[PDB]
């Protein structure tokens, strides 16, 4: 049954209401490997790039296993969710009609690896505790640079692309980095303003790689914060997990006199209030610009869920 139903759910991997939680329970925690493998084969990538399936499984397992499963939110199930969303966005017509197999490959790798080896605490925390990552990356997109360099390390170690030219391997590394770095939420204003100006001007040319990669970066940013655009029953699980992780960082800050970060204080802060502010100020602006770019049923469905989920959180107030 368990392998039966898993295989079965993957028939609906293009669906916005895909249930990654059930999927991960069904696979005893193998959701990122098993979904991503399926997508490589669905998008034809194993053939297009002459991939060794043994090396691909090894690669995917190294990724999945380098997530910290004890993180309430930043674990391989979140990676798998982001990868599944990225897949839905790659199916939108303006992307499906311009992306090459190389773009699809880099998008799905970047989605799978984008929070790799995440410690479960944020950049301000690592900076104020003098963590070696904050030094190494000079206080700038500390976590994203760490996920990216960790991804590069796994790419090199797996040999998966060893039969491609060195210059293609290097280019793969660099374009994945630009995708992962776009997920630094502290810089969403720079990405969103540039994207919005391109949409005002109407100047995007998707047959140009640079414009297409700007859009893929915005797609990955959507994938990363699309939790509130899911159905209530998914979004509520994501909200409890993210809050659980923030609040744990809060307890450490409190216990050790570090200063409690915004959003991490379980005594003065609420799950509903945290979601509401986030939806108003980060989610709705990004998804409104996304819907201008890709003005489709999926974009409407996603914005409908934000409005409904936001009303549910208000409802659970007074
Ligand atoms: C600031 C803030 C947030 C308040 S609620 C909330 C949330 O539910 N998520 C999950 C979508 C993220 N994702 C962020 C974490 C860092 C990158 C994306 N950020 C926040
Ligand atoms: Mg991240
Ligand atoms: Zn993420």
């Amino acid at each position: 049954d368990y392998n039966g139903q898993a295989k079965c759910m993957l028939e609906k991997v293009g669906n916005w209401n895909f249930d990654i939680f059930l999927f991960d329970r069904l696979t005893n925690g193998n959701s990122l490997v098993s979904l991503t493998f399926h997508l490589f084969s669905l998008h034809g990538l194993i053939e297009y790039f002459h991939l060794d399936m043994m090396k691909l499984r090894r690669f995917l397992v190294m990724i999945q296993e380098d997530y910290h499963s004890q993180n309430p939110y930043h674990n391989a199930v979140h990676a798998a969710d982001v990868t599944q969303a990225m897949h839905c966005y790659l199916k939108e017509p303006k992307l499906a009609n311009s992306v090459t197999p190389w773009d699809i490959l880099l998008s799905l790798i970047a989605a799978a690896t984008h929070d790799l080896d995440h410690p479960g605490v944020n950049q301000p925390f690592l900076i104020k505790t003098n963590h070696y990552l904050a030094t190494l990356y000079k206080n700038t997109s500390v976590l994203e640079n760490h996920h990216w360099r960790s991804a590069v390390g796994l790419l090199r170690e797996s040999g998966l692309f060893s039969h491609l030219p060195l210059e293609s391997r290097q280019q793969m590394e660099t374009q994945i980095g630009a995708l992962i770095l776009a997920t630094d939420i502290s810089r969403q204003n720079e990405y969103l303003s540039l994207f919005r100006s391109h949409l005002d001007r109407g100047d995007l040319c998707l047959e140009d790689t640079r414009h297409r990669h700007l859009v893929l970066q915005m797609a990955l940013k959507c994938a990363d914060i699309c939790n509130p655009c899911r159905t209530w029953e998914l979004s509520k699980q994501w909200s409890e997990k993210v809050t659980e992780e923030f609040f744990h960082q809060g307890d450490i800050e409190k216990k050790y006199h570090l200063g409690v970060s915004p959003l991490c204080d379980r005594h003065t802060e609420s799950i509903a209030n945290i979601q509401i502010g986030f939806m108003t100020y980060l989610v709705e602006p990004l998804f409104t610009e996304w819907a201008r770019f890709s003005n489709t049923r999926l974009s409407q469905t996603m914005l409908g869920h934000v409005g409904l989920n936001k009303a549910s959180w208000k409802g659970l107030q007074r």
